[PDB]
């Protein structure tokens, strides 16, 4: 028993981070293969990073340029390419220790394991979710940017985050590994505000099933409601709309409880509307909203990888 | 900038973890160098397990009646000893994978991070503090057991904690890597109730310093405590003492925000008193004492 933010076994990512090094930036890059994965913006200077023109300032950037590490050595750089926001440098050595892998673009309120390095050493692994306004809360110090966000299933690893930006309000924004920002936001040195946060529905219901699954079911009225309702009252109160991706991923959950999807929307719409009257849920008296269907799933059945 | 529940890095453990099995009984094992470490009611049925002679069980035990995996490979058990609670499985083969390790014992109030294994797989890796009453409210399910607790620095993994049980109150315990167990608990087959819990107080003040390092501030008032008073107060809400060892462990920080240690002892002496409200600290509704000074420092120096 028990519930905690619980990240993946991060062993299958840190045998695939090196360090990228153009003159005196340096920032972290993924090594798959014998192509290394890292934000383009390793090729600015201090000053560049204000206003940059990358295809100007890529252009006079050569193989030799640029200086990939694992560790203490160095892979030669045999070809580069820019694809959005990532740069990709051919390197001479396929990576041995490169795992059964995938890209993919998560989806707000998706939940992955955050693989914080520094100057190509992985440092620390902790559990984040993508607002619906695209921003992460995280914890990334200087020389963070190339650190990556996964998923694992069976033996393949699912890379969706690339770091990049910390907002001023303390936040983060990155972009998916091929180079495509989440949000709205640029990679350049300015001070980029998000959007209104909302909290994710999806993940709020799958904490009630978690735990009505523990004996927990006060909240359990015997009112039921449409999804287009539903998702009309939510937005009044600041909730994410569910889409039907959502529904069918709470499946599993309303299988398990024998509680309809439709039936627990009723129940959290409660929830909402006369608040918590002095009552906990799981211990707590904050509705959590950072545990997908799968962490619930994941962490109350015990899968491995 | 941010705060966040963070663990180590774990490849440097999930190279080390294996699977044991004896009988019809199954966990997860530590293999380190040619040993391998398990908890020893392995060797136990599930009627051995009510009360078991462990003495009197492992003399009966031959080395092929345990059955140990490495992923797709197994590998034979040449040796057996007992260390305490712990199961000490010499094999033929060193495992290759061996980092730098040391076996430490943990004090209560330190974190440590927890890489959960079902079946000698990793599963799930998050950091863990030992309670004062020596117990941890960590995530294990059945199968469980051999899941082991480390620090590490520089290339070093300090091993401090391997899991044995979980207690009706839902919170889990185990021993060392000596096998001797955290607090007053036993490996048998009964309900076992802990200590009084009580708060972590040094650590509730490292993370009320997160909290100011990454804005929020609300909390602060200009009163001011002595390190006596603040203590009667914190006592009675059945928080743990404060130094003079912990006033000075949480130095980096106070320099780092401008706010003196025994500042920070009156805010937290009022939200005792007055609560929260309905307001909330880096996200949280309660007061987390599960944050060492250490780790506030790791992720907000500089900041
Ligand atoms: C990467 O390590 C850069 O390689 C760095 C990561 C942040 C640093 C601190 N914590 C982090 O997560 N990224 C940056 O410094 C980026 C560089 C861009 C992508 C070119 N810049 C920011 O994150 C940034 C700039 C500004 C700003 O300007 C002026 C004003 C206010 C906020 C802000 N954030
Ligand atoms: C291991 O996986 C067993 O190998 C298991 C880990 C717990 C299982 C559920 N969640 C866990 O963390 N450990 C146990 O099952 C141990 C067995 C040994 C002999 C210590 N037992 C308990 O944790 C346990 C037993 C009892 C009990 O009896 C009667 C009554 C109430 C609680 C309880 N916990």
């Amino acid at each position: 028993s028990g519930f905690r933010k619980m990240a993946f076994p991060s062993g299958k990512v840190e045998g695939c981070m090196v360090q990228v090094t153009c003159g005196t930036t340096t920032l972290n890059g993924l090594w798959l293969d014998d192509v290394v994965y890292c934000p383009r913006h390793v090729i600015c200077t201090s000053e560049d990073m204000l206003n940059p023109n990358y295809e100007d300032l890529l252009i006079r950037k050569s193989n030799h340029n640029f200086l990939v590490q694992a560790g203490n050595v160095q892979l030669r750089v045999i070809g580069h390419s820019m694809q959005n926001c990532v740069l990709k440098l051919k390197v001479d050595t396929a990576n041995p220790k490169t795992p059964k892998y995938k890209f993919v673009r998560i989806q707000p309120g998706q939940t992955f394991s955050v693989l914080a390095c520094y100057n190509g050493s992985p440092s620390g692994v902790y559990q984040c979710a993508m607002r619906p306004n695209f921003t992460i809360k995280g914890s990334f110090l200087n020389g963070s940017c190339g650190s990556v966000g996964f998923n694992i299933d069976y033996d393949c690893v699912s890379f969706c985050y690339m770091h990049h930006m910390e907002l001023p309000t303390g936040v983060h924004a990155g972009t998916d590994l091929e180079g495509n920002f989440y949000g709205p936001f640029v990679d350049r040195q300015t001070a980029q505000a998000a959007g209104t946060d909302t909290t994710i529905t999806v993940n709020v219901l799958a904490w009630l099933y978690a735990a009505v699954i523990n004996g927990d079911r006060w909240f359990l009225n015997r009112f039921t409601t449409t999804l287009n309702d539903f998702n009309l009252v939510a937005m009044k109160y600041n909730y994410e709309p569910l889409t039907q991706d959502h529904v069918d991923i709470l499946g599993p959950l309303s299988a398990q409880t024998g509680i309809a999807v439709l039936d627990m929307c009723a129940s959290l719409k409660e929830l909402l509307q006369n608040g918590m009257n002095g009552r906990t849920i799981l211990g707590s008296a904050l509705l959590e909203d950072e545990f997908t269907p799968f962490d619930v799933v994941r962490q109350c059945s015990g899968v491995t990888f």
